[PDB]
C-alpha cells in the first residue's frame, strides 16, 4: 500500500521505490 504517486520498481538490480513527481528513488518503502 504505497502512498500516492509512488511506484515499486523491480529490475535486475533489485526492488526499490520511485516517487514520480520528484524522481526520488530509494530502497526503503515510503
Amino acid at each position: 500500500d504505497l502512498p500516492a504517486g509512488w511506484m515499486r520498481v523491480q529490475d535486475t538490480s533489485g526492488t526499490y521505490y520511485w516517487h514520480i513527481p520528484t524522481g526520488t528513488t530509494q530502497w526503503e518503502p515510503p
